[PDB]
């Protein structure tokens, strides 16, 4: 019904600020010439250029950021058509949410929404790669060729592989093609409840983060983070039966400040 | 035969108490005034009103428990409608039944019946999520569709998914999809013998039991507790044969009162 | 050829004992009135009366117990009906027989008879529940039916679920309906040759031993107990190929005296 | 072509030995009168009474001795027919063979002949009980029949079970049914080179021996044993390929005598 | 569209150097008289002599290192055909790149590509030796035939074998020829971050090295080392759904220089 | 082309040594004599009979030796018959090859040839058996026949069974028959390099071997030995895909010379 995209592109560009500057063109410009890859919004920002744009990235999230990511990556081409064969995503990573929540009090009714949360992070893991998007290879004397492997979707967290092969349509062992394959820089992470939050007697409580991207590294052990991402539920053996149907709580990490 | 519900809203309604005040009417008030979700009805004030209703609290509670949280949801909409799209289930939480058990002597008799227990919590795990409600999506070239699993039914403790795909009719891979599942919030607690109750020489007898929903969270290590639920079985590898027959008890919790 | 029953019933009846009284009629008035739920008949009494039913309990035991047992409750329900809906199996548990055997002496030859074992009990788990009979639920589109499962027989120790749903004939998934599940009261514990046994230099051997329900919790670690039951091979993966084919003994226990 | 039954039974009873005595029918009478199982033969006696015989019994083994075997227990039950229903099986057991192979210096030759072995018994299990008959259970709706397993063959140290019903013909389910299996007592031993055998340097080799029936039990760790029996390659996981291909030897023991 | 053969062989041909000498020709000829079977090219030499050719060196690696290996063995069997049946492959080994990366530093977009990485030998495993092409008998009464196997292929990473016998077309079971097996030298090592390049408080980070052929042993433990290769990702279950999707990275080597 | 045996033999009967005396006449009478079934022959000895045959040994090895073997037993049961029924193989150990490698030096181009390797034999594994020929039984009602395996061919040291029934023609399940198995004894034993070859700084590297038949615990750990025999890659879990392509070596031991 009404493209968010021009009101984003607007947004960028017209927003003045504090000192009747024009921050975010500003910032995308240290973007360009850095070749960095991520645009730190804050929120209160947008709230102020626009209400129904902030209802969006914090409600609709999941669908919009995408959109306003291939705005921007868009808007940035046009400036510097370099970018590209450097770069090829970019990333709108919201700041400063009024959504804190203390991370003892999650529950339920929070995953899926955009939350913010504070906390030490305790532990990472050295930097690892996901897969997005795979190549697999139709091991079959027939066949033998190769595709991209979730179709018009990304790979989920669990790996999966066709049944059946979408380019002869016949079953068989398919064989994962690495150097063909599309990766993303990962890093779990543990963060944990503040001393202070802490009720006294008591063990501090833990939360799984997840850092792809250029988030990677972003922050050490011992480091006090305003970590802002969506939360979801874990798997390892997932569409196995035997038991499970409980899941721990990870926050899929979307912007991240230290100290 | 006999409607529960109008007995019930009438109890809530007239049921006097100690002062001549309106003890339930107040409890509910100060329930809407604080989006709060659970109404605490003490056992000894039903019976007295009603020992019909008593019984089948005690005998009956998995059917008329729902009835009467159903009955409870109207008579608060009734009052306020703001409270809808803020809580949607209401939970009746008895307490204060003549029915304590003394742990070490809990027996099969007991299995199915709403029963009771004092004990010392000595463990809890942070707060989890259970899926009561999956979406899967059947990954297949013809389907790749969407639907709710277990249909007109809870998912059970264990965790399926179905053989064949109720969109399509054929079987094949299956994908959980979180962000479409429905969750409640999970607290396992370990609860033991009071010392008082250990015969000298021996060790304490513990309890696993089960938090959902707002009693997650409601008592802490080292806490008195009378806890309020309905015993069952647990599993973790069932269906399959191998072994086992033999099974835990664990208390499903339905009320809770500390120290 | 010869109905037993009769005998039972009569001997419970008939039989003096030592000052002219009748033991066994008062044994059952004192369960009768007590609900309690198991009949200890003292082996040198029964060879007394008859020497035929005698030797079918050491010998033939595994039938012939739950036909005495038929008997009994058949008598006791002819007595008070009021017994039925509280107790609906009696367990007639036999005492003081001559068979006594050495733990470290057990052979092959002891399987399958009543036997008696003279030990120091060293462990006992808690209470658990035994199936005997479940329920399961055909989760299939076109049945979604309940049944009982192993049907007109128990569920063996480990534990088994239909291939074809006996309510439509078809396969599928099968789900256990633990709230429809028949439970035991069941626990495990280990038995010890006493030390006065026990060749010098070598380590006492030990023995399984099953409660179950109202023998549950009967004696506790440290306790001298005459143990008297059945022995039989244990299992936890049979019916896989794999290796084993060598089992351990554990004792099927009827009755205990302590110290 | 010529009946070795005759020639043993022959031997049992006309042998004289060293006080013109009947040594073997004194022998078997102390075996009558006390119900033990195992008959104890002198090698020597044998070949010295007919060298076709003991050569026979070191070559032949494997077959031959159940024929012996076979004729001891009919020349039994005709002295008491009382035997039958106590002990249905009674094994020759041959003692003083002049092969005696150190431990260190057994080779492939040495594979399937009866051979002696002195060592160090340094380990016993305990008693445990092998499958050498199994009866299954076929669990389908249509048959749900029982029967013997390996028919007309004993079961394999490794425990196999049908693939097809030898009742209906079809494949499925089998269930063990452990009470109308056929068992025998089970016990592995670990015995080891001699210190006066070890060379210099080196640490002991050892051997693993399984003991069956009445053999069971009869010496302990730190005793000085000849044990005498035929070695065999053991398995664990067999007819699977994987790898393996290599085999440890143990001894299937005939005889054992002690310090 | 452009022979880079003819290019890279006249490079090899023509450069000069520092003195007006033929480095290069030099190096061959070493090479061939040694039969030495890898030749060091130095990076800015190629830029220097052609700019489009270091380019495709950096950027197109994986395919145009084989094609200048290929020219270069054919020069060379040009010069001394005996050089032929020693050895027959060559190994273009590239030095002294722009592209340093610190190890810390590494991200997706570096996979692929040829960098460099300065750092700690750790750990070196022993000499192992990767299969490049395997020899298959199809163990099939029908068939009984060998055959090479990945056609036209090198063997994976992670071993793979047909499903399908191109000799015969049917399945079955497949064997592997050791001694018809083409093989090549490997050895894992692991490389650390300088303690130069750690930040305070924080952990070394460490990567997989993979050395094949004459890398083998190059460098030992303790050595400062600049390694040139292609980053990947490594695999031990992949092609298995269950879960991981994360994957760690490892640089195939191909050149090294130590302290 | 040209007859191997005659000159072997020739070579036996005419070769003078040292003192115009003839050695390996000497040697195959002092193997006769005590029924040993190794004959030695010194490799520089053969070379200066015949340069030809010195060749053939070391670089067909695989073929050729057994035609040697066939020769000597030949030579030898025209000298005394009676060898037969005690020895039927006679395996041709050739000792003292120019071909000397040291442990760390060993590469791929050295796999298959006949080598040698000094070092210190630091473990070894008691004495096990190899299976070279199997004999399974096809359990199936309808064929209960046996077979020899690996039919014209040795068993892999992997182990493989077949898939269809060569009596038969039938799939299913088969079952090893251990008694009509033929078995070779075998010993693992490392052997590390030699201190006096050990870089300084670094931890000496292993090797395994495999010691079969006599050659059986004919050195012990701590002794110093000439190994010679031929290198081959060893296997746990091949045909598996998963990962692995990577394997160790070993040297299978033709002859070995101690201290
Ligand atoms: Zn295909
Ligand atoms: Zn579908
Ligand atoms: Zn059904
Ligand atoms: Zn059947
Ligand atoms: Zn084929
Ligand atoms: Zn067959």
């Amino acid at each position: 019904q009404i493209d968010y995209r021009d009101v984003f592109i607007e947004f960028l560009t017209t927003f003045k600020g504090n000192n009747n500057q024009n921050k975010y063109i500003e910032r995308i410009n240290e973007l360009v010439a850095y070749r960095k890859k991520s645009l730190i919004i804050e929120f209160s920002d947008v709230l102020s250029f626009n209400e129904n744009l902030a209802y969006e990235i914090i409600n609709n999230t999941k669908i919009i950021l995408p959109i306003l990511e291939g705005a921007l990556y868009d808007h940035i081409l046009q400036l510097d058509p370099t970018y590209q064969r450097d770069i090829e995503k970019v990333h709108v990573r919201i700041v400063g949410i009024p959504r804190v929540i203390e991370l003892r009090k999650i529950r339920s009714t929070d995953i899926g929404k955009l939350i913010t949360i504070d906390g030490i992070l305790v532990k990472v893991t050295p930097v690892k790669e996901r897969i997005y998007k795979a190549t697999y290879k139709h091991i079959h004397p027939d066949c033998m060729q190769e595709f991209e492997w979730p179709e018009d979707e990304e790979m989920p967290e669990v790996l999966e592989m066709p049944t059946i092969c979408p380019k002869c349509g016949k079953p068989g062992q398919f064989r994962l093609i690495p150097e063909k394959t599309k990766l993303i820089d990962w890093q779990k992470a543990v963060i944990q409840e503040r001393p202070e939050e802490v009720p006294s007697g008591q063990l501090p409580r833990q939360l799984e983060i997840i850092l792809e991207d250029d988030l990677v590294d972003s922050a050490r052990p011992g480091d006090r983070v305003k970590v802002t991402g969506i939360l979801d539920i874990k798997q390892d053996s997932p569409v196995k039966r035997g038991s499970r149907a409980v899941f721990d709580i990870y926050m899929k990490v979307s912007s991240i400040e230290v100290s």
